[PDB]
């Protein structure tokens, strides 16, 4: 790990001082779904490139900034682009920023991503909620605590089997009725793996078998970090696309497709988190 | 990634200037497969030791060439020994000839390797078509795409449930027919370890039930790379061993044994990928 | 890997010239464990930290000693606190001893460690004898002998379908009747993840259908450069807690409750250990 204490505490302080705002929520806006930024009122945005000790974007689609302000009663900031592990970041790269949002004085974590659906009852356009994940880097080595644990921020060991708020999820599934939608709140696994290409038939099969329900290149990191560090946790899934499970299908996942789905269901998605906001504590 | 797009059309370059040949097609030759450098003709070789910004072996066996020529009709480039993950080669490394090929003007990449049995049915001898691969070194983060993308070569999120293609792997099940042999042409799933030890029985276990029926220590790298770049992709495994999957039985995986079979059905794989040479289009 | 033959040599005659002991069998102590120090005899301490090319402790426990002496008629040499792979340090560290231990004359490898249950049977407090393992880590290139072979140790391809000696197991499972003990001697399959972060439930559930009993964050890379050494492996798990694996439950694995666990069984296993040293070859 690049980062000492005094980095991430330099970096909050900095933040800190440019801002007369004070988010108690942070939310990691996945692919396509950066569009909640625009709910935000007295909203202050900072380029990642302006701050401190922040990693700096390679070129990706060259948008990365920290947008401070109001949601529906709720002082957030919001993260328009995250980092990557396919592109190249160290996982104490990555979830750098879970870590500042904390010295902040943030309290809870909204994480959304867009993700394949592994269960086959899922479809594009659906929205899954997240009960539990599945860290397959993570049992490698890959895990963003790896190196000394710094008390300041958490223990050792930290358990990760409440990670996904029960509370909130519940919340969620509630307020999902006062939607009336359609189509039901999805919940289920979400399952990490690098990327950044696509899984192979017998991939998706592995995945499957393990129990997954979605599968995505993100989140993970910065769910366990948030919870290391003490954080609420609660996040969603936008299934833009179903897997391919056998071989005859002649279809393939592409990233054209991901941010189709991620333009339909836009709003949708935003409309939630903005209302959920109110089902948070303080 | 040490490497620039530079480096790489350089050692292109480099390698044009220096022979006449153009190749259509890149064979990489697994373990004890390197016999198909004599069946070329016109050959002219290469160490990879005086090509600018190739790799430089460490101390396997000590014998790393490009051989360039032409094979049954068509126009070709070998790679006699491969690198691997498991000698400490980052796979940026293990890689980098797949993407020097592509700018030499390659569009089809034939692999081949050794591999144990998972599949009960399978025996010493057999050559397995690959239909599909499990690549557990990716989901954990160990892809050879991982860093940023270079737009010149491909796309960020590349597909691969249509890596092996198909047209090839039926061509393949027809040819097979001509040899006429006393065995099938067997055909599945290739998963992929980095080794370099061999599996516990739980571990073959493991492999088993995650659906693949071939496991070896290579060639996934290459094969992702290859169709990153568009190329065509065809491959096959040499069963020189039946994994042990039970505790009773008191016998041992050991490369003396690869090597053996390696050198039985050593002109049985040479031939059939020579008369493949035809099945490919131009 | 940052050390050379040489360094390994070093090290082994800096310890040989400083110490009459000679051992014959290593032991390497587990979470907890490390009380086995008390019942050497002639016991002479060894700071890590004093013993050349040594990995220096970060700040765990601070708590880091070779000590040399005899076990019940067996000349030893134990390790008071283990490295692991979740504190940062890349695997050729964390098995560094292993390879001085050879050097040294040692011939058997004793290795303990604290571990969930996966096993609905186990029962905390319970003791797991190691039939086998999975070494997820090292599936995605987490291998201690990923890098150049050093033939002087070992060969480039070791098996470890055999890695758990057969004969000590057995002895294991008889001298076990002599203590006439409440439980069974239990035995199973162990699972290395890297950790530091406690699994999930659908981790569980993962770990769990791959056959795995015990999931611990250690001794796996000790027992291939062991194996790869030729040294007699033999080893268990204390069962210190038992992993979550629905999630109506409302408990949480805890570094309190596994040092607890590790209090109570504690000297149940350093009997049994110094016991087990009689039942070992010459
Ligand atoms: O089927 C899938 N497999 C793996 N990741 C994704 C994604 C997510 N979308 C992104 C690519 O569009 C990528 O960053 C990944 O996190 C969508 N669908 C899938
Ligand atoms: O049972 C096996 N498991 C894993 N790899 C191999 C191999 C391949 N052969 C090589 C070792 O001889 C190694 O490079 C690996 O890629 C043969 N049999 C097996
Ligand atoms: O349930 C578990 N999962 C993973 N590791 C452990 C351990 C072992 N104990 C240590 C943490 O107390 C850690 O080093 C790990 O190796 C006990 N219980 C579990």
């Amino acid at each position: 790990n690049g980062y000492t204490y005094e980095d991430y505490k330099n970096t909050a302080e900095w933040l800190l001082s440019h801002t007369k705002h004070r988010p108690q929520v942070a939310i990691i806006c996945g692919s396509g779904l950066g569009g909640l930024t625009d709910k935000l009122t007295q909203a202050q945005i900072f380029d990642y490139s302006e701050i401190p000790n922040f990693p700096r974007s390679t070129v990706p689609g060259h948008a990365g900034r920290l947008v401070f302000g109001f949601l529906n009663g709720r002082a957030c900031v919001m993260m328009q682009g995250r980092f990557h592990m396919y592109e190249g970041y160290p996982l104490w790269k990555v979830t750098f920023p879970v870590r500042v949002f904390h010295l902040l004085g943030v309290d809870t974590l909204v994480v959304t991503n867009a993700a394949g659906g592994l269960n086959p009852k899922f479809e594009v356009g659906d929205i899954m909620l997240i009960r539990d994940h599945i860290n397959l880097p993570g049992f490698s080595g890959q895990n963003p605590l790896r190196g000394p644990n710094d008390e300041r921020f958490g223990d050792r060991f930290p358990a990760m089997s409440d990670a996904y708020d029960r509370t909130m999820r519940q919340r969620a599934l509630s307020t999902w009725k006062q939607m009336g939608e359609q189509r039901e709140l999805q919940e289920g696994t979400y399952v990490m793996v690098a990327g950044p290409s696509f899984e192979t038939v017998a991939e998706c099969r592995v995945l499957q078998k393990l129990g997954a329900d979605a599968v995505g290149m993100s989140t993970v990191p910065e769910v366990i970090v948030a919870r290391h560090c003490g954080l609420r946790v609660f996040g969603f899934s936008l299934i833009t696309n179903k897997v391919i499970m056998d071989y005859e299908s002649l279809e393939k996942a592409n990233h054209e497709e991901v941010l189709a789905a991620g333009k339909q269901a836009a709003q949708k998605l935003e409309q939630f988190v903005s209302i959920l906001m109110a089902s948070i504590p303080l």
